[PDB]
């Protein structure tokens, strides 16, 4: 019941920034593995008819022997889908969204640097997030692909992303090598602050 | 207090299983790495000067707030350490570690059935490892840096390392992408088999 969404641009959009195999393997091999997998554990279940983001809340009521691959699967499936539609082909939002990081982080220059941090810090695999959590933003990461959305008890964190980075090493090997930083600058020349904006807008 | 090892070949001795730059990156970047932070670390302390191999076996004894660092930095020196000196320039066991396998696995090709599938569904990063555990050989996978040598509270699993692989995606992206599968059976090519036997006989 999940299928592959194809990408808002081509696959060498978002050059010099991310190299174009990066996103055609990334796409192509490691998002549809996901897919499949997520397909794979809801073979006749009662979950197969649930959007991803709401199936991924529910992961307490899921059989256990399902559970982790879900969890898993399901997980980079939503996780992956957002980040497409983030990126985009002095970049910087505005309105209403640079006023609620103005309040929660002191600047937007600060933001950058709580959020940089977050995605540095995070040891291994997982993914850096800006959330709203009770109409107030802040920075978290979680492991693998796991979600704030999933909640404080699976992921250790919650709230609604609204902005993600992919600090798995496949989202930046090909081009950064060990240099997370290096790409973790690029990443800022690509963001779609107005989808951003978009759901900051329906998450409050 | 540690250094980082001096390899045992040079770094395009293992061509064309694993590439050179990989080996040259892994080495001076990522190991270099756990070794600069563990000693940050350890400074100042009385555990600054233990073998890293005894360090990890003690880390309920270590000052509860420096318990996270060594786990992966620690774990990641000692862990990068061994793997090494297991690797060298078909290839297979012989003499008492080969009967130990066939005894334990079946045969050779079960073995390396076995331990691939270990070190394909570990998620995210981690290791796969040959362990001896109460004079019997096992095949266990271990999360980000953990090793079995930490023990089951830690690591989740338990035994001594006598064999283990890499499947962070570092070590095997730049070559391989998402193929890990055609990764480890390249890594076949190169273990040493030697090395090994004289681990298997100071374990069992
Ligand atoms: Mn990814
Ligand atoms: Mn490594």
């Amino acid at each position: 019941a999940y299928t592959l969404p194809q990408l808002p641009y081509a696959y060498d959009a978002l050059e010099p920034h991310i190299d174009a195999r990066t996103m055609e393997i990334h796409h192509t091999k490691h998002h549809q593995t996901y897919v499949d997998n997520a397909n794979k554990a809801l073979e006749g279940t009662e979950f197969a008819d649930l959007p991803v983001e709401q199936l991924i809340q529910q992961l307490d009521r899921v059989p256990a022997d399902k559970k982790g691959a879900l969890r898993n699967n399901a997980g980079g499936h939503a996780n992956h889908s957002m980040f497409w539609q983030i990126m985009g082909q002095a970049n910087q939002p505005s309105g209403e969204l640079l006023d609620a990081i103005n309040s929660a982080f002191g600047s937007f220059d600060a933001f950058k640097q709580k959020f940089e941090d977050a995605a540095k810090t995070r040891f291994g695999s997982g993914w850096a997030w800006l959330v709203v959590k009770d109409g107030k933003l802040d920075v978290v990461s979680t492991a693998n692909q796991d979600n704030p959305l999933m909640g404080e008890a699976i992921a250790g964190v919650s709230g609604t992303p609204i902005l993600g980075v992919d600090v798995w090493e496949h989202a930046y090997y090909l081009n950064y090598q060990n240099r997370r930083p290096d790409y973790l600058a690029a990443f800022w020349n690509v963001v779609n602050w107005d989808e951003v904006s978009k759901r900051y807008a329906a998450a409050k």
